[PDB]
């Protein structure tokens, strides 16, 4: 499933889609 909010994303090198978008290093 999508990742939950709160999730450390490591820029663009990843081949799972954010429920939102990374901001400082997270994912809304």
């Amino acid at each position: 499933k999508c990742l939950p909010p709160g999730k450390p994303c490591y820029g663009a090198t990843q081949k799972i889609p954010c429920c939102g978008v990374c901001s400082h290093n997270k994912c809304t």
